[PDB]
């Protein structure tokens, strides 16, 4: 087809897979027809095992059919390993002077080249602080509320070393969102930093943590706090007895505790991390990832989707508060001994050339970013890109949202000067790593398509009418019909909800996305089919936004829908009703918007607020009829469907008239 972009010749010669699509298809076919042998070989080849699984022909067991019993998957049962050991110790001392992170702060005067040897020292130091000053034991939960600095990777790996369970809270979340996650995870310890900065704006991490910790204590929790010195100590307060500066904890270490810390050898299905993730229903829930399968899957996808070789220099722009930073900043890259760029700042400070200054300075060859960022760079204009030397780039990656042809072409042919392959990687928190993706050198690309499934992955298109598999070119519900090593194993404390959310169609993992498969077998992701939003690349649920809106004292109820937004991809549209007698003013609407930002964070800011004067559209039971609100927010006033269940049909006329006025 004419929209196909061939892989570059040079990448084809370098590829771990081969120079032609036939090479990929040969491996893919093997990974399905001989699935256990495939993963056994990869696992043995590329990872360290203290103990291996007993049988190469049965490295997985599973059930995807609720009628046969509980849903479950297990990978490498019987094997024993450690993620920190694979990320760090095993590379030493051979690679002690190899750079692990080229770190730069938000402030371009702040830089450090952190070697693998230095990471080892930093990690054994912190692990010993955790074990012997905080008494952190295997299985204990530790919360992280950190900026993108070396200490963030150190903290993740130190917890893995001792078998603690991390839960990472994105630094953009508010105190209330942080507290909620610490409460649900029952963290014994919060690791944070004094402060960071986003361009010109200070980010007062410990000050926010103080409010979250006060809220947790008022509910009876006792959470200690360890604070890294990222700035000058003078942005935050410290509570005697609860809060410790990391430098003070370091000083208490014995000399030996700077050189060695025992490794906790983990069983395959021991929990590695909990990641709170927005869903179609209810508040964010903790997705559970275990040890052996996730380790293998995050690392193997990193290697093949980006074709990482030891002479490559890798830069992913994601934060550790989201799954992309787990799999594709810290765990996967370090397990394959990558040299990476670690960047605390933002793409527009000091100006929109910053990421390209990083690419040139560190000779980056693989850049993994997101369409929201790409759209913002495009809007800033090509001259911010072209002042940078991009000759070293050979692979560009995109994650988290659909990317249109114009942005894809701009990424490759302006950003990458037309000498790069592009890996548009589709996957989710629940899948651990990439699921549908190009591979450099061997995969013809279609701009806008994720292309072909990763090795071992069997996607299907389910018919939205009767929910069976569709053959041939087809559009419908995206599902996965067989297990893969990186699959999340449960929702923390609520396996019933896990089965209900993802396994409602027996035999399939239901993604929540829709997709079209074309006549070449390439997949085109068309977005969520449930109520989940994708706002500036952040996955957010309508329920926490509505719950946040409803905490404003004047608000009776609300309903949130998404709408197309040029920069954010999807914006947040709020319909809401106020108590009888409320004076509706611009200041009131501003206070409701600020309430959402207080309860959740800036990432959930409403873009439009429409006052439903008579009420939200609702059935006799009280159920808000959301399709009505969806159609209105788009201007489509004739395609609403049926309203006969509306206890208050008077509401409709008001909703269309108001929208025409606001003109979103
Ligand atoms: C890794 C982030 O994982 P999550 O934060 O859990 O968001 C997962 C959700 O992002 C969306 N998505 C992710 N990658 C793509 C892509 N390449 N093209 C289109 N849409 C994408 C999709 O809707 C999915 O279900």
């Amino acid at each position: 087809d004419s929209n196909v972009v061939e892989p570059t010749e040079a990448n084809g010669k370098k590829s771990h897979v081969g120079p032609h699509l036939g090479s990929r298809m040969r491996i893919y076919e093997y990974s399905i027809e001989h699935n256990d042998a495939f993963w056994a070989e990869i696992a043995r080849r590329d990872f360290y095992w203290k103990t291996t699984w007993p049988d190469d022909q049965h490295v997985k067991s599973y059930n995807f059919d609720k009628s046969k019993g509980p849903i479950f998957v297990k990978w490498f049962e019987g094997a024993v390993t450690n993620v920190c050991y694979n990320a760090l110790d095993r590379h030493l001392p051979a690679h002690k002077d190899r750079v692990c992170f080229y770190f730069e702060g938000n402030d371009p005067s702040v830089t450090e080249a952190v070697t693998y040897g230095s990471m080892y020292t930093r990690v054994v130091e912190l692990a010993n602080v955790l074990k012997y000053q905080y008494g952190i034991a295997k299985g204990d939960r530790v919360g992280l509320y950190l900026p993108m600095i070396p200490f963030a990777a150190v903290a993740m790996l130190a917890c893995a070393r001792i078998g603690a369970v991390i839960t990472v809270i994105f630094g953009g979340f508010s105190a209330q969102a942080l507290s909620s996650r610490l409460k649900d995870a029952q963290t014994k310890l919060l690791i944070t930093a004094d402060a960071s900065a986003r361009g010109t704006k200070p980010i007062p991490l410990k000050d926010v943590a103080d409010e979250a910790l006060k809220e947790c204590e008022e509910e009876g929790m006792s959470i200690a706090c360890l604070v890294a010195e990222n700035m000058n100590r003078q942005s935050c307060k410290m509570k005697e007895g609860r809060d410790t500066w990391y430098g003070d904890a370091l000083a208490r270490l014995t000399p030996e505790q700077h050189e060695e810390c025992p490794v906790e050898w983990m069983d395959a299905e021991d929990v590695l991390f909990l990641l709170y993730t927005s869903g179609s229903t209810g508040k964010p829930k903790a997705i559970v990832h275990t040890t052996a399968g996730y380790m293998v899957y995050a690392s193997t996808t990193f290697m093949y989707s980006f074709d990482y070789h030891m002479d490559d220099v890798y830069f992913c722009t994601a934060d550790i508060g989201w799954i992309t930073g787990h799999s594709y900043v810290v765990y996967g890259p370090m397990i394959h001994c990558a040299t990476s760029v670690l960047f605390e700042g933002v793409p527009n400070y000091p100006d929109y050339s910053r990421w390209w200054q990083l690419v040139e300075k560190y000779k980056v060859s693989i850049l993994y970013t997101a369409p929201t960022a790409i759209r913002s760079l495009m809007q800033a204009g090509d001259d911010y890109v072209k002042v940078g030397n991009r000759s070293t780039l050979r692979v560009l990656g995109s994650v988290g949202e659909p990317i249109n042809v114009e942005a894809w072409k701009w990424l490759r042919d302006v950003g990458g000067e037309g000498h790069c392959d592009v890996s548009d990687t589709w996957w989710q928190t629940e899948t651990g790593g990439h699921m549908i993706t190009p591979m450099p050198g061997c995969t013809p690309m279609k701009p806008g398509s994720a292309t072909l499934p990763f090795f071992g992955v069997q996607p299907v298109i389910l018919d939205p009418m009767k929910l069976h598999e569709k053959q041939g070119p087809a559009e419908g519900l995206l599902a996965i019909r067989a297990p893969w090593p990186g699959m999340a194993r449960t929702i923390y404390g609520d396996h019933a909800r896990f089965e209900k959310t993802y396994f409602g169609v027996d035999g399939y993992y239901m993604t929540g996305d829709g997709a079209r498969r074309d006549s070449d077998g390439y997949y085109w992701i068309t977005g969520r089919v449930d109520d989940v939003l994708n706002v500036s690349g952040h996955r957010i649920g309508t329920s926490e936004i509505e719950d946040a809106v409803n905490t404003h004292p004047a608000v009776v109820e609300s309903a949130v829908v998404g709408f197309p937004h040029n920069i954010k991809g999807e914006g947040i549209y709020v319909f809401l009703t106020f108590r009888q007698g409320t004076e509706v003013t611009p200041e009131l609407l501003a206070a409701v918007k600020a309430t959402v930002r207080k309860v959740i964070g800036p990432l959930a800011t409403p873009d439009v607020m429409q006052v439903a004067r008579v009420g939200l559209p609702k059935t006799r039971s009280g159920k808000i009829v959301r399709r009505i609100l969806r159609k209105v927010s788009a201007g489509q006033y004739t395609e609403l469907g049926d309203t006969s269940t509306l206890a208050n049909p008077d509401v409709v006329e008001d909703l269309i008239a108001e929208h025409q006025r606001l003109c979103s």
